[PDB]
């Protein structure tokens, strides 16, 4: 509202309200938080990433994104909560302070702004970007099928109208290319966590093929530790495994690409629930979802911190 302390974290917000929150959080924490514009969407909206840092030069970092699929509202709502949580816990909570004293955190709360705006104005269930496709009347590309990892292979659709349309070519969507450019420019991302809903799952590579990733044992043990931490709060049960075994085959997905780039701790979350409400999760579950998810994120960040 007028400050991030008066902001209502227990309700769903519009794009403008979240963008205003970004500016308020930065103004209130000028030496801890920075707002970086990594690009502009298809429709021209700025794409923002929040940088949380306590100093250093090109420190190893954790990347977290929410809302790549616009209709998964509990993710952007959780992202806003995570942002505030970082500013509340740094310097107060021993464990988190340790994390941020060595690692920087980059958080993209609304990874698909055009889609988010559309879920408020026209279609609550919109998933894709809002770009046009030459030769078609159908709008949008599935941003989670647009990455250059098994691009265009089984696990994606070539039909522009499909919810899983992969696009003309890898990185065709500016929302995806902006992240790709950022990751390459930064060059020191150690963990990359892309958050979705729903299903209650914590997954690692790969989604496009059944071959296990070289670091399967470590990532699987880390996943078990993370879901155990998550369950400790409210008892919420999450299953885990590779994308392909835990949910289904998906090509051109984010973490298959980030992992191929050398970011070992590449994970994707599927938050509450398992389908009762699905994408339409009640607002009263935003904070509980964010709180339990944060415990799992802390598990991954600490593991990352301790395995340089
Ligand atoms: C329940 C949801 C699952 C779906 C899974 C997701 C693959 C797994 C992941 O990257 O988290 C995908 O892009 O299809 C999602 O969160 O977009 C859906 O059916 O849209
Ligand atoms: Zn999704």
């Amino acid at each position: 509202a007028r400050s991030t302390d008066t902001f209502n974290y227990a309700t769903y917000h519009t794009l403008e309200e979240i963008y205003d929150f970004l500016d308020l959080l930065v103004a209130e924490n000028p030496h801890l938080v920075s707002k970086i514009q990594i690009g502009n969407t298809y429709e021209g909206r700025p794409i923002y990433v929040l940088k949380f840092s306590t100093g250093g030069s090109k420190r190893p970092a954790i990347w977290i994104d929410t809302g790549i699929h616009s209709r998964e509202w509990v993710t952007q709502a959780s992202g806003v909560w995570f942002a505030k949580k970082i500013t509340q816990d740094y310097g107060q909570d021993a464990a988190f302070t340790a994390i941020l004293d060595t690692l920087d955190i980059f958080l993209e709360i609304v990874t698909n702004p055009d889609g988010f705006a559309f879920t408020h104005s026209t279609n609550r269930m919109w998933r894709k970007t809002r770009s046009h496709t030459a030769g078609s009347l159908c709008i949008g590309v599935d941003p989670n099928r647009n990455w250059d990892a098994g691009f265009g292979l089984s696990g994606a659709s070539s039909n522009p109208c499909s919810e899983t349309y992969h696009g003309k070519f890898a990185n065709s969507e500016v929302e995806v290319k902006s992240i790709v450019d950022f990751v390459k420019d930064h060059g020191n991302i150690k963990a990359f966590i892309s958050i979705h809903s729903y299903s209650q799952l914590l997954m690692y590579p790969y989604g496009y093929k059944t071959e296990p990733v070289p670091d399967q044992d470590e990532l699987d043990q880390l996943s078990k530790a993370a879901v155990t931490a998550l369950a400790s709060l409210y008892g919420t049960k999450f299953n885990y495994g590779s994308i392909i075994k835990a949910i289904y085959q998906a090509s051109g997905s984010t973490i298959d690409w980030t992992y191929s780039q050398g970011i070992k701790y590449s994970f994707t979350f599927e938050l509450r629930d398992t389908g009762r409400y699905g994408f339409l999760l009640p607002a009263s579950q935003i904070i509980p979802t964010a709180k339990e998810t944060w415990l799992a994120l802390l598990t991954i960040m600490e593991h990352t911190l301790n395995h340089p």
